[PDB]
């Protein structure tokens, strides 16, 4: 679910501000998205769009309100083997986005990008 | 999920196994029920599979595969209000049987119990 998302890029990015860092950035990430990523961690954000995107596909598979089973054995997130298709779909679309995010430039200038003029 | 509630009695009893400590006890305690329930925790189990069996008013909720969200407090259970419909009633249904196991008496006489002639 949304909540549970938050506290995984926290995992895997301990000094992080999930909210204040990488929402409204690029073009993709936070609610919607369109165009062309600016950059990488935008490109990040893109996959975990249609990482969700394919989700819904899954019958009765929503991934906002769709709670799942996952643990932080410290910047290390795993995604339980025992949650069901659907949850499991969703904890990996995450954790990728998490790690992801990990390992991307951080541009100053993309942040709160001007959508309709640069998407 | 039936994973989640496995770890859940482990919570609220920290010396407990609960896969062999009450699967297969009184008439109630394991997949199916049938009877008058023999004692105070046989009544705990009956509790709990009626929860469960109310659980399947709500639409797309599957008790046995359904993760949520919660947490152990040492020894104190917590549903997380960030739940679903579906995720909240059956933690709900869970956290209150962990409850009372707690508070139960154990019979090992109880344990394996003669079902098709106790039952
Ligand atoms: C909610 C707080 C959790 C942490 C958020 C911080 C960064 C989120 C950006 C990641 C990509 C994105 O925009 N992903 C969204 C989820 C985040 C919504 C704000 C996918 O959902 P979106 O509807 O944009 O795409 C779905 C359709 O493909
Ligand atoms: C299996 C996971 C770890 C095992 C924990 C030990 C069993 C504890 C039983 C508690 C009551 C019960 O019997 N509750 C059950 C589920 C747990 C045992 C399978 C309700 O499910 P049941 O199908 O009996 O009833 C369904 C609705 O009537
Ligand atoms: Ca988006
Ligand atoms: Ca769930
Ligand atoms: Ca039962």
């Amino acid at each position: 679910a949304l909540f549970q998302f938050r506290s995984m890029i926290k995992c895997a990015i301990p000094g992080s501000h999930p909210l204040m860092d990488f929402n409204n950035y690029g073009c993709y990430c936070g609610w919607g998205g369109s165009g062309t990523p600016v950059d990488e961690l935008d490109r990040c954000c893109e996959t975990h769009d249609n990482c969700y995107r394919d989700a819904k596909n899954l019958s009765g598979c929503y991934p906002y309100t769709e709670s799942y089973s996952y643990s932080c054995s410290n910047t290390e997130i795993t995604c339980n083997s025992k949650n069901n298709a659907c949850e499991a779909f969703i904890c990996n679309c995450d954790r990728n986005a998490a790690i992801c995010f990990s390992k991307a430039p951080y541009n100053k200038e993309h942040k709160n990008l001007d959508t309709k003029k640069y998407c």
